[PDB]
């Protein structure tokens, strides 16, 4: 009579609003059953899974991901091509990340990476977002002077600066096509400390090692104790995701958020990065398709949608969306959604990211300039041989 289905989520901070979504469906099909799964490294354990033949009816699995790639060819996620919900996708948001010319991934909002500020204190202070890294550089050394801390670097997750050091070579060379073809698409040991395109990296990373940038015990800090300190106001700048907001917003802060993107070399010239944030791919082996299709086609309707957006966020491709105006919090981050200011994650065409994360830490950690050079070389040699 009732079937269970699974539902394996990697979105941790929206756990109690997809719960909540979750049974308004299953008030609504009393005859199916959803358990909403948490597990910690939720990458590794779908890896594990994947190849277990153990696949979870509905996955949330980022559609850019080579995982996504990769599995989708052997013909373990379902073909949605042929789907009317489908049509409910605007901004061809759905064909972006396609597989062989066929859908395998239903992408409903698009995460991006930006900085967010506190303006409360921006303004007490009497500081602007920065539209160049000459300003990203004077702004934190400003807010040093004035005896506060600028950013909150959470020094156990390296994984939070994967977008910084992502939009480091993006906006040094001008995209993302850009950026792969100098780190990916390159001749093995092409990336030499003496390129001007390394020299601007190094720049930009150079802006989170300014003397008293980062708050104290950060080399041991959480993701979780990063929002807890930027939502006291103990930091007034963390580089995060769009994700990030509603763990901030439940830390109940005491002043307007604000977010800007990581600004180029010269004005206009900023970027964002992000891909599929809420994004579900339905497994080939179900033994319940119609149940497990359901339950995606909950998540397309405008109403069950609303639902979603109104605590994370993040920029929604689903039609008939409210979505919030400019004077949003994160506005100054997911602004250029959709549009040629947003390019998506450069692992798209990697092999891992997880290398990408260390290295990119390390430096925040040591400073070695040679160091990150042979790391970026040794995770990338790999890949081109
Ligand atoms: O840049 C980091 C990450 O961005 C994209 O994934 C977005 C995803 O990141 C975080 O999820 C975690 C850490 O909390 O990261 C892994 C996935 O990489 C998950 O096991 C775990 O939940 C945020 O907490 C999430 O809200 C957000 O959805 C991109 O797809 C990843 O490849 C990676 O680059």
């Amino acid at each position: 009579g009732t079937v269970t289905i699974e539902y394996f989520n990697q979105k941790k901070e929206m756990t109690k609003t997809l719960e909540e979504i979750t049974r308004d469906f299953e008030k609504e099909n009393p005859k199916i059953k959803v358990k909403v799964v948490n597990v910690p490294n939720a990458g590794e354990v779908l890896k594990t899974r994947v190849l277990a033949g153990d696949v979870p009816d509905v996955v949330n699995i980022y559609p850019q991901s080579i995982e996504l790639q990769e599995w989708a060819k052997a013909g373990v996620f379902e073909d949605l091509s042929n789907k009317d919900y489908l049509k409910r996708v605007k901004n061809g948001y759905a064909e972006k990340y396609a597989v062989n010319e066929k859908v395998y991934n239903v992408p409903f909002t698009a995460n991006a990476y930006g900085i967010y500020y506190n303006k409360d204190k921006f303004e007490e202070l009497g500081l602007k977002v920065p539209e160049t890294w000459d300003e990203f550089e004077q702004l934190v050394k400003d807010i040093v002077a004035k005896g506060q801390t600028p950013f909150g670097i959470a020094g156990a997750d390296a994984w939070t600066l994967n977008g910084y050091n992502q939009l480091a070579f993006a906006t040094a060379t001008g995209g993302g096509k850009e950026a792969n073809q100098y780190l990916r698409y390159s001749q093995p040991n092409a990336i030499k400390l003496s390129d001007p395109i390394m020299k601007d990296d190094i720049k930009v990373m150079d802006i989170l090692r300014i003397n008293g940038s980062k708050q104290k015990n950060w080399e041991g800090a959480g993701y979780t104790d990063v929002i807890g300190a930027f939502a006291r106001g103990d930091v007034l700048m963390t580089p995060n995701g769009s994700w990030a907001i509603t763990a901030i917003n439940e830390q109940k802060p005491n002043f307007k958020i604000g977010t800007f993107m990581i600004p180029g070399k010269e004005k206009g010239q900023s970027l964002t990065v992000g891909a599929g944030d809420l994004a579900w791919s339905i497994s080939a082996t179900t033994k319940h398709p119609k149940e497990a299709n359901a339950f995606v086609e909950y998540m397309t309707r405008p109403e069950v949608m609303q639902k979603y957006y109104d605590v994370d966020g993040s920029p929604t491709a689903i039609e008939g969306v409210k979505q919030a105006g400019e004077d949003s919090p994160l506005a100054g981050m997911t602004e250029y959604a959709f549009t040629d200011r947003h390019l998506v994650w450069l692992q798209q065409y990697w092999t891992s990211e997880a290398d990408f994360h260390t290295l990119t830490m390390n430096y925040v950690l040591t400073g070695d300039k040679q160091g990150m050079v042979n790391d970026l070389n040794a995770f990338f040699n790999p890949m081109k041989a």
